């Protein structure tokens, strides 16, 4: 009798095929009348797989009541009511560790391609513009200060990339870490205003929501650059855009946005920007690794086996 | 009386600005008559500033005789003839460790944004595309094999800040260096045959002219990548579009191109290569760092003091 997962969105083409194979998969995003659909297999699903963008709330969940899993494509579970999935003995796992070095590079990406301005460059040759001159002087990474908000495993990761650099760290936490030789900061305004790049690296809760305000970039200032590889809703985005626009603002490299993918279109004409389709983890090893540790997360629970990487 | 200083091209505003301060400045660019120039002024000029596009060679030299130093805006000095000015008792000086570190972090943002296609994803948002669609997958920086040409500063730089991206490092020089824990080749196409990614950060001599040629390209192969911020000839570069056209390279990030500011249009429409105006070393810091020294060598030169940066 075949097992049915509900896959929310179209996440991963390795991984609809590797689901499609093992178990009976439905694909939520292509049902016309979901909420008819829900009740129509409320008996038959045992397991959801979620990502980023959508996970698993409690209306979901109370909707199908043979729910014994959440698996999600993200390390990130921000979409999951753990709560409730506690509540009501669900399991959930998650994709740890196995993206941390694609979303910290990505950072460091980001970074050199605004202060180095590569992108503008790349546009400017293509358009026949040397033969007329050259590019205007741009910024010096190496040695620049950086300042992090999270020193978890992807804050520490571009850390450690930037301190390769010369760049002194300095970061943001709840609590001073004891571990490290980086400078605390016990407010993310005084962080920002003692930085001249500052990189989003903490995970999405109420508490960080809005963690980049506009006090907090205009403190960053007209020399300084956000680099955000966290989520979009970590960032006030209409204050981003203003600052960004009136010049309160130096630069920003964005992975995220607060309601991607709509990207506010102000930002398209701004040559101190740098825009990604959310891309942090999405190469073609990470993504596999990601995709084959969901699949051994479900076949692990469906077997009576220990969970490989479980939240809840 | 006022001492005569021939700027070759128009390579910084500064320098200009400064130079023209302190000495008698001619601009050599801005002369209709150039030879009928060099005969008028074969009296006064006593000093040469010169840059990777613009030096003195030997006709130069001969045409100007009461030339004493030849500053270059430049580390590299392969358009001044050394073996001339030691003949003729011409001092030449240089900007020595004062680029290194843009010039590795340009090699290691040319890495990212073409193995993250990140120019690619910026463009893909700012048409709108997101909206229909997520990006590609793309390519994992962290871990991969980097081979360097040349293990002089800008080589060691650039070897050291990848290492912090766990990246094996190997490298090819005339002789191995004793000093380091990298992997020593004896030839260019077996290092080639080893690297994911390879990059070019030797000087431009005769030896090292087309030292990419068309076997290192073809060992690097479809799946590797080529950096160079060098110099354009260090790659026959005929045969680097050709490799990239048909898929027999993977990709390629350039910031220096044969017949610079000429680049070979049929790059503009790939979207495996990123291509930048020869901006190494283009940043407002290191840019005055640089001027400065060129000052003050003349400065030395003209004031009976010993030389900051000689060579010659």
């Amino acid at each position: 009798e075949a097992i049915g997962v509900l896959m929310m969105c179209p996440m991963s083409t390795y991984l609809e095929q590797e689901l499609d194979k093992r178990f009976k998969l439905f694909r939520y995003w292509t049902q016309p009348a979901q909420r008819d659909f829900l009740a129509l297999q409320a008996e038959s699903i045992r397991a959801v797989v979620g990502n980023s963008n959508a996970g698993a709330d409690a209306e979901l969940i109370d909707a199908l009541p043979k729910l014994e899993i959440v698996s999600s494509f993200s390390v990130g579970l921000d979409k999951v009511d753990l709560i409730k999935c506690e509540e009501k003995g669900v399991r959930v796992t998650n994709t740890p560790d196995v993206l941390t070095d694609d979303v910290a590079d990505l950072a460091i990406g980001l970074i050199l391609a605004v202060l180095r301005r590569i992108c503008e460059c790349d546009k400017y040759v293509r358009r026949g513009a040397w033969k007329f001159g050259d590019f205007k002087l741009t910024t010096k990474f190496s040695g620049k200060r950086v300042g992090i908000i999270g020193l978890g495993r992807i804050g520490l990761a571009v850390a450690e990339r930037a301190e390769a650099f010369d760049c002194p760290i300095s970061y943001f936490s709840r609590s001073k870490k004891p571990n490290t030789n980086y400078t605390y900061y016990g407010s993310v305004v005084e962080l920002a205003s003692n930085s001249d790049i500052l990189v989003v690296a903490c995970p999405l809760t109420p508490e960080t929501t809005h963690i980049i305000n506009r006090e907090v970039i205009d403190a960053l200032g007209p020399k300084g650059v956000l680099i955000n590889i966290g989520r979009g809703p970590h960032v006030d985005e209409p204050e981003l855009v203003s600052a960004l626009v009136e010049g309160r603002l130096g630069g920003a490299g964005l992975d995220v946005f607060e309601r991607e993918p709509e990207v506010p279109e102000k930002l398209f004409g701004l040559e101190n920007v740098v825009l990604l389709p959310h891309v942090g983890s999405g190469t073609v090893e990470t993504r596999k690794v990601m995709a084959d540790l969901v699949v051994g997360n479900l076949e692990a629970h469906f077997s009576g086996k220990p969970l490989l990487t479980p939240v809840v």
